[PDB]
């Protein structure tokens, strides 16, 4: 009700960021998900220097995501791929499912009628281990 559920991990370190009023979440991604944030500058994650900067994701259109997490290829259990389906159908795919093993797959609806105003982000300084969103 007040909140998604938390995709892939929480045993890393969890920071906060805040929704603007563009409704935009940025990641930097690779073969997995590299950090995640609201703005180009309060991305939390690995470092700038570690994955490249993506195109938003457009929150106050997005239906559902497909989170897939697992074994990675070159160490420990993170989230690799975010694949964000929106309301008018299209999605795109952010990471890569080819890199890892012992995979989960997480699917979760955007419930009707509610604004994403954070985004919480679990990280060990390499990866995004975790994230939720806030309502």
């Amino acid at each position: 009700a007040m909140g998604s559920p938390i995709f892939g991990y929480s045993n890393t370190q969890q920071s906060q960021r805040v929704v603007t009023a563009d409704n935009l979440m940025y990641l930097r991604s690779g073969f997995a998900i590299d950090a995640i944030g609201t703005t180009v500058n309060n991305l939390v994650g690995g470092p700038v220097q570690g994955g490249v900067l993506r195109a938003p994701i457009a929150l106050d259109q997005l239906q559902s995501v497909e989170v897939t997490s697992g074994l990675y290829n070159w160490g420990g259990y993170h989230i690799v791929a975010i694949k964000f389906t929106m309301k008018d159908g299209s999605s795109v795919l952010l990471g890569s499912t080819h890199y890892a093993s012992n995979k989960k797959v997480e699917t979760y609806t955007v419930p009707q009628g509610k604004r994403i105003k954070q985004i919480n982000v679990w990280t060990g300084g390499w990866l995004v281990e975790g994230f939720q969103f806030v309502y």
